[PDB]
């Protein structure tokens, strides 16, 4: 059945497909399906390998699965991750904005504030919170970098230019687009707020759970709801920016593998699944969290076929996403 060469962003991620290698060809017989590890330092190289044929898949946060459509790479979303739990699996997750307790400030006081972001260009860290932001941002709007670096006071956005915008890489120099970068992707976010660097971190409902498992030290913290008031981080429900698309598993429109990576991670959510596997986990790994898959995913739901990335998105968040690059107050 072939093998599905497996873009890895960075060491981390490196690390985990090496063992993610080592233990399928320990399980599964030389007949099925196998994995083979490309690593490169950041998810733009890895779309760009795939189009280039030099790589077959990589796991793409939602809010970048758009611009991997876009010519010339056209990649398409062919597996997508699922939450909650295997009985009512959830093809979406929440949006939220973690402060801490007692620091003084709604959603309509954001201006001035330190912010910590997931990435550029990802759903809950970007899309979402810089999308219900837009207007509050200072004039020009455009480039939005600038607008969003010249609002806060401060901030880490991963993947950005710390060139051209410097104050979006204050809280993370350099804003690096891997796990290299300690405050990159969720619980990246979530620990430029528990350093202290930033006031908020825009990250999903799961983060803080992922991060402290005593209640008493979750207490210490709150989110930010859209009606300008918090609540406690356990009423995510209740309070959120959004609902927004599980991320996917991307792959080329042509000669791109769908059918053997569905295979491929069919099989291994089976042998190294939730709960499944004492010598190795797909969804959490000693060597980080979100490497490859996200750790608060519970297994994989094969795309219909041929459906791109618009479609697999949804009209609601397609017009989110080209909202925020249009705009108007
Ligand atoms: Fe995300």
């Amino acid at each position: 059945d072939k093998t599905v060469r497996w873009c890895a962003v960075s060491e981390h991620e490196a690390t985990k497909c090496q063992s993610f290698r080592d233990h399928m060809k320990s399980v599964i017989p030389s007949d099925g399906p196998s994995v083979a590890c490309v690593k490169k330092a950041s998810y733009l190289d890895c779309i760009r390998a795939i189009a280039a044929n030099e790589a077959d898949a990589v796991t793409l946060e939602a809010g970048l699965v758009y611009d991997a459509y876009l010519a010339p790479n056209n990649l398409k979303p062919v597996v997508a991750e699922f939450y909650g739990s295997k009985e009512d699996p959830q093809t979406f997750y929440y949006a939220v904005a973690v402060v801490k307790k007692d620091s003084g400030f709604q959603m309509n006081q954001l201006r001035g504030k330190k912010s910590c972001h997931t990435g550029l260009g990802r759903s809950a860290g970007w899309n979402i919170p810089i999308g219900l932001l837009y207007c509050d941002l200072p004039e020009p709007r455009k480039p939005l970098e600038k607008a969003v670096a010249n609002f806060f006071s401060g901030s880490c956005a991963p993947c950005a230019d710390g060139t051209d915008f410097p104050q979006l890489c204050q809280l993370c120099p350099g804003c690096g687009c891997s796990t290299l970068n300690q405050y990159f992707g969720y619980s990246g976010a979530f620990k430029c707020l528990k350093d202290g660097a930033g006031d908020v971190a825009f990250v999903k409902h799961s983060t803080i759970f992922e991060n402290l498992a005593n209640k008493a030290d979750r207490d210490q913290y709150e989110l930010l709801c859209l009606d300008n008031t918090r609540k406690p981080v356990d009423e995510y429900k209740d309070c959120h920016l959004a609902q927004v698309p599980s991320h996917t598993v991307v792959a080329r429109s042509m000669g791109g593998k769908e059918d053997l990576i569905w295979e491929l991670l069919n099989q291994a959510q089976e042998h190294f699944g939730k709960d499944k596997s004492k010598e190795f986990q797909l969804f959490s790994s000693p060597h980080g969290k979100d490497l490859l898959f996200k750790d608060s995913a519970h297994g994989f739901l094969k795309v219909p076929p041929r459906m791109d990335a618009k479609m697999y998105l949804g009209y609601e968040y397609v017009t989110a996403i080209r909202n925020l690059r249009e705009g108007t107050c």
